[PDB]
C-alpha cells in the first residue's frame, strides 16, 4: 500500500509541495506532500 | 525504526481508543495501529 513517514530532513512549515517532495526524494522515498492539517511534510512510498 | 503509517483499509467509524484500531491494523498485516490525533483516523504502523 501507500505508506507515509514524516520527513527526517524537511524543516519549517509545509506550505509548498515541491520542497517537501524534494526532501523526500533525497531520503529514498517516492514522493512527499504536505499533511492534511498540521502542514507537516510526509514522505510516501509503496509498502 | 522508520515507522511508516497507512490508514486502515478495514477499520470503520471514528478512532478514539487504540485497541480496535490496533486489532484491525494487525489484521491488515501491519505491526500496530493508533488513532490520529486531529482527524481521529485509524492509522496502521509498520517498519519501513
Ligand atoms: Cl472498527
Amino acid at each position: 500500500r501507500q505508506c507515509k513517514a514524516e520527513s527526517n530532513t524537511f524543516t519549517g512549515i509545509c506550505i509548498a509541495k515541491p520542497p517537501c517532495r524534494q526532501a523526500c526524494i533525497r531520503e529514498k522515498f517516492t514522493d512527499g506532500h504536505c499533511s492534511k492539517v498540521l502542514r507537516r511534510c510526509l514522505c510516501t512510498k509503496r509498502c
